[PDB]
C-alpha cells in the first residue's frame, strides 16, 4: 500500500510515534518518504546480502528474519514479510526498538542525510491530525 503524506502521519500518530524518543512526527514522515516513498511493499538488497523491508526499510541482519541472511539476529522477532503489510503496526513496533538502540534516528541513512536538521514540520503541514 502506498500511503498519502497525511494519511501516514495520522496512522503513525495513532501508533504513538509522535515525539517517541523526542522525535517529532515530521521526522518519521520524512524518513518514510525518503526510505520507501510511502510504499509498504518496498524492499532493497544490500551488498552484504541483507535486505531492507517496508515503509521504514528495516534491515534483515538485525531486526527481522527473512530466512536468507546468515547471522541475522531477529531483534523484533518477526518474519521480514510482516514489515510489508498495509497495516503498519509491525513496522512501527520494530522502529521503536531500533530508534531506542542508542543511535536514535541516525540508524536510518536517508533520515540522517535528507531529514536531519531540515524543517521537518513541513511534512505534516496542512494535515488534519
Amino acid at each position: 500500500k502506498v500511503f498519502g503524506r497525511c494519511e501516514l502521519a495520522a496512522a503513525m500518530k495513532r501508533h504513538g510515534l509522535d515525539n517517541y524518543r523526542g522525535y517529532s512526527l515530521g521526522n518519521w514522515v520524512c524518513a518514510a518518504k525518503f526510505e520507501s516513498n510511502f510504499n509498504t511493499q518496498a524492499t532493497n538488497r544490500n551488498t552484504d546480502g541483507s535486505t531492507d523491508y517496508g515503509i521504514l526499510q528495516i534491515n534483515s541482519r538485525w531486526w527481522c528474519n527473512d530466512g536468507r541472511t546468515p547471522g541475522s539476529r531477529n531483534l523484533c522477532n518477526i518474519p521480514c514479510s510482516a514489515l510489508l503489510s498495509s497495516d503498519i503496526t509491525a513496522s512501527v513496533n520494530c522502529a521503536k526498538k531500533m530508534v531506542s538502540d542508542g543511535n536514535g534516528m541516525n540508524a536510518w541513512v536517508a533520515w540522517r542525510n535528507r531529514c536531519k536538521g531540515t524543517d521537518v514540520q513541513a511534512w505534516i503541514r496542512g494535515c488534519r491530525l
